């Protein structure tokens, strides 16, 4: 069925607007009835079909018309959902948490508009792919790497903003946000830091510029729309050595999240450490159905089969050494003798790999900021689906680590799903990544997926583990889940956005944010 | 003469105030007439006695007395300057930019709440100083440094509230702060990230938590009061060799300059990058007077008496390797070897240096983050001063260098200072500050400060240079440099000004941020 209108707002309000619209951007460029399904979740949650639909979607082709739009919006009560390109698949892709809601889709806006060799940055439009970017510099033969997630087909601006990671250094992609451009939610634009001072060189130089620090305010957030950021690039360096270290027990892992931990406070470790468990590095290269008959989730004797099949452990933790060799030996003699005297440990470099399809080749690319579409290729594990994600934080500490493993894999596998977990950390902060890969076409699977999710956010919550990015269905439980002093951060959450957005046509209910017109 | 009432505020306003203040933190901490001096502005700029006045100070003992505090603010329309230990010395100390404020003083909250050596973090109340932090780790044995901005008196908050710096790798302080727990100007409590997140044990681990990233609106700012705050210690390294590198000729700071460029963006020198001038070095050892009796500047023929007596160059980059030797060597080895090829250039470790009492020496016990009081020495140079700083951000290229340099340093000596320089470097910005030591009990000499710092701001602002941090008196000043776009930016500032601080009772004035009642 049809997008229901969003409350407030007439059938005539949103005719009148939808053609306003077009008066902006073009009659081509407004997409409604049968044009609006790229926008919907690709991966389907809700078995209500009148949740989650977006009404319609623009696409802009300049801040200028960004502007005319959110004054349009205003006019018209109609909410806007800004995506930069609208690719956040796991996260609900372009579609809203508010069914009405008409989707502001800046893909077209795709200017690279510097990318700087010296001071090692890019300023870069909301469309701008990372294919893109990555692209631009390898024809104009500039020394410098991105930081990509495992798919590359995202924004490097919308991606940074939802708090993305990817798997180098920079792999903390707001953290090396600089500079940006803001169209508030009147239409009124801002920039901050220096870009703040005219004629300025230095917007993408210095984070803070003077006085408040607001860039953090318009991440993962529904206080204005971002039509232009800075991002630092890390300089190409003097070497590069990805590698892979297995283990044989599930149990491993305690003893394992134990040694990451000095290992990765005091930056040995270079990059985000990232341990796999089997199916979800098996899932790369092989589906369920060539190991098993079986319609459930795999047993241990077709784990063990699939650990020699591969070569890989029942963890897998993937990193890589950045720099010149003296330094990237002394930091791999660090590494290797943090997991030498572990039962069942194996260590590999690329030569070590004796298949030409393989999981630290695969990861290698990744890890180098080389963009990619293959991972999508795990989703063919269970016959093919979506996924969506469980990624809260715990202390990096073997007892947290175990205690989520058991917790999410019995939880999982419970409702039929196999487990498909991660453990993750980033510079102090530990994630127990749960992944969950289901038939989005079945409305039974999808019950199922949003009564274990719900499951997952509740147990985890009691053990004080919280999320940090999650799909629309879920936005507003998680908010709940920060509800010190009964709720304080959110209500002062609600207080800046009924000051910045009196009328509340920016995605109203990211991050579970509403505004006064909607709570 | 003494202070004034602050405008649009009653006298009766202010006793009931007062005396309810007294009831909250106990009659002794209470503050007013003789008792006000140290709250003044220790390096007096303004000739006009009426100005920077604080009317009274309150010393809380807990976040509930705050709490109460800012109510009772609210109930009487009376405003408060908060401070954590208020040695905002060359800022204006504890001063508040609008006469009649009264200062929010928080000196006795001075609990260490945490120290965490095995995920390296500290969660300190903002009295906590880094004398306070540096002994309480050292007593414990705890394998941590802090990083220290100079002056060791000054608090682990604040400096990072103000965005301060110090000379470690850890010497961004704000980018290293995770969590903080704020009294909002209603008198709320929340707390940020994890923090908000009961039961968390994650709150110093993972700065972003859920939603917008807030952090930030709560440094350089009048938002909200800051009671307790994390913040990121680095483990003890396995080795440190900290170096001065000296340059004889005052030209050597462009192809300097040029040659920092590509190892501090890449992360080869591993902390903040510091070339100093002659006279700023020298003046923490000797004064003027060893060398000329002259009333105005240095003439050259004394630089050179006094590169050769200290073993100084006219630039002086002190800087410092960190972790095991291998890496120092290889680090070491591209950083040699981008200055060896400059006429007159020096390299020094600590045991190349002759002196006892040695610059070197001293930024050494800087650079591994041990606190002390040395560098106030430089305000001997001309028989005892204050001092104020100009510290304008900008590329990191010769030619931005040695232009900000002359222009500089030609209007000082011009207003009869000696120039003391100190191009800094954080990650990807140049920073030039100016340091200006004066007699501040000397209304001429006052006169023609006020006169240099207003030129060097405009001259600055025409080349596209802002400043990143200012002293009370300017910082309407400094905020009137940042208009782009109609002074977007600031209208912004104010429009989260008065959504959480309707009756404008926090630090009006702070940053240029002033809220309805009082713009
Ligand atoms: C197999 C698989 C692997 C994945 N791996 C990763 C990974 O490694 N790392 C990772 O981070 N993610 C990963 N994802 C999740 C996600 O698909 C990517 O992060 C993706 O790049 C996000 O979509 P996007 O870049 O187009 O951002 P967008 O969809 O454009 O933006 C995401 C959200 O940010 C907000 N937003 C975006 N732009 C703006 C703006 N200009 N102004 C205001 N708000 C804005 C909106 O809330 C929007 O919904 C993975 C997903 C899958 C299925
Ligand atoms: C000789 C000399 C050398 C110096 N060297 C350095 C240096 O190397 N690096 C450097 O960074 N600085 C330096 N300074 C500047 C300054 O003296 C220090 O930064 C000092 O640490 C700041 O004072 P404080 O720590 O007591 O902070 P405070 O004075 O307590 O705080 C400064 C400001 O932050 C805000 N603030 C503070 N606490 C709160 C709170 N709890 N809630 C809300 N707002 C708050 C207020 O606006 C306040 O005025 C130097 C100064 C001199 C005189």
């Amino acid at each position: 069925m049809a997008a229901p209108l969003p409350e407030g707002v007439s059938a005539e309000a949103m005719s009148s607007a939808l053609d306003r619209f077009a008066r902006i951007v073009g009659a081509d460029w407004v997409f409604t009835e049968d044009k609006i399904t790229p926008y919907e979740d690709p991966y389907t949650i809700s078995n209500d079909e009148t949740e989650h639909r977006p009404y319609a979607a623009v696409a802009p082709a300049s801040t200028e018309e960004v502007q005319e739009i959110v004054r349009v919006a205003n006019e018209f009560g109609v909410p806007l959902w800004p995506v930069s390109r609208g690719k956040n698949f796991a996260y609900g892709g372009a579609a809203p948490v508010m069914s009405g809601t008409v989707v502001l889709d800046m893909n077209r806006m795709n200017r690279i508009l510097e990318v700087n060799e010296e001071f090692g940055y890019a300023l870069v439009e909301p469309g701008v792919s990372y294919f893109e970017l990555y692209d631009y510099i390898q024809e104009k033969g500039l020394k410098l790497w991105i930081d990509v997630p495992d798919i590359g087909w995202g924004s490097v601006v919308g991606n940074a903003l939802d708090h993305g990671i990817g798997y180098t250094p920079y792999g903390d992609h707001f953290a090396m946000q600089c500079g940006m451009e803001v169209v508030l939610p009147n239409g009124e634009v801002v920039r901050t830091g220096m870009g703040a001072m005219p004629g300025n060189n230095t917007w993408q130089l210095f984070k803070y510029g003077y006085g408040p620090y607001v860039d953090g305010i318009f991440s993962q957030s529904n206080f204005g729309v971002v039509t232009k950021m800075g991002i630092w690039l890390m300089p190409e360096p003097a070497g590069y050595r990805p590698y892979l270290i297995t283990f044989e027990n599930e149990d491993d892992i305690e003893t394992v999240t134990e040694r990451l931990r000095p290992l990765k406070v005091a930056g040995v470790i270079q990059n985000g450490a990232t341990v796999r468990s089997l199916v979800l590095d098996a899932a790369i290269t092989r589906t369920k159905s060539q190991y098993y008959d079986g319609d459930g989730p795999i047993p241990p004797s077709v784990a063990k089969t699939m650990m020699a099949d591969l070569d890989l452990g029942m963890w897998n933790f993937c990193g890589a050494l950045y720099g010149p060799p003296p330094v990237m030996d002394t930091l791999w003699t660090a590494i290797r003798d943090s997991f030498a005297d572990i039962p069942g440990v194996k260590f590999y470099f690329p030569e070590d790999r004796r298949h030409k399809v393989d999981l630290l080749l695969h990861r290698a690319e990744t890890m180098k900021g080389v963009p990619k579409l293959t991972e999508f290729n795990f989703l063919n594990w269970d016959g093919g689906g979506g996924h969506v994600g469980f990624s809260p934080v715990s202390p990096i500490t073997g007892k947290d680590a175990i205690k989520q493993y058991n917790m999410v894999s019995s939880r999982v596998r419970e409702y039929g799903f196999d487990y498909m977990g991660l453990l993750a950390i980033g510079w102090r902060d530990l994630h127990h990544v749960t992944v969950i890969v289901y038939d989005k076409t079945d409305p039974d699977e999808r019950k199922k997926l949003d009564e274990l999710f719900n499951i997952l956010v509740d147990e985890a919550a009691a053990e004080g583990y919280g999320e940090y990015r999650t799909h629309i269905r879920y936005m507003d439980r998680i908010a709940k889940t920060y509800s010190w002093n009964d709720n304080a951060l959110w209500k002062m959450h609600e207080t800046i956005k009924d000051a910045l957005d009196p009328n509340g046509i920016l995605a109203p209910g990211k991050s579970g944010i509403w505004g006064k017109n909607r709570r």
